[PDB]
């Protein structure tokens, strides 16, 4: 539950881990919702956001690739969350709203993930 046998663990643990610092990122208000939601680039009116990011995720599909066993090892997420965090921050550059919401998830999500990757590591 901190530091035992070797690091990759079942994606079950990580979520132990790793979920929690999800709850944190889904907890950040608003600022949370462009990701523990896909952007639906139809929904938000966004013809070409997957032109823009290569890798857009969201907490939904990082919660779930969670939910689902797609990590097997808590940095497999991180990369993932780092990577809804990075297309937001590239799409909408700087000076936006996700911008901020991504930029207090890090925040919180490295008050929780470091913890976790800690925990993990
Ligand atoms: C990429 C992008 C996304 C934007 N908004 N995204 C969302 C807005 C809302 S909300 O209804 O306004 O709260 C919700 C729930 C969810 C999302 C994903 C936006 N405004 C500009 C953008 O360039």
């Amino acid at each position: 539950g901190s530091h035992m046998r070797k690091k990759i663990f079942k994606p079950e643990e990580l979520r132990q881990a790793l979920m929690p610092t999800l709850e944190a990122l889904y907890r950040q208000d608003p600022e949370s919702l462009p990701f523990r939601q896909p952007v639906d680039p139809q929904l938000l009116g966004i013809p070409d956001y997957f032109d823009i990011v290569k890798n857009p995720m969201d907490l939904s599909t990082i919660k779930r690739k969670l939910d689902t066993g797609q990590y097997q090892e808590p940095w497999q997420y991180v990369d993932d969350v780092w990577l809804m965090f990075n297309n937001a921050w590239l799409y909408n550059r700087k000076t936006s709203r996700v911008y901020k919401f991504c930029s207090k998830l890090a925040e919180v999500f490295e008050q929780e993930i470091d913890p976790v990757m800690q925990s993990l590591g």
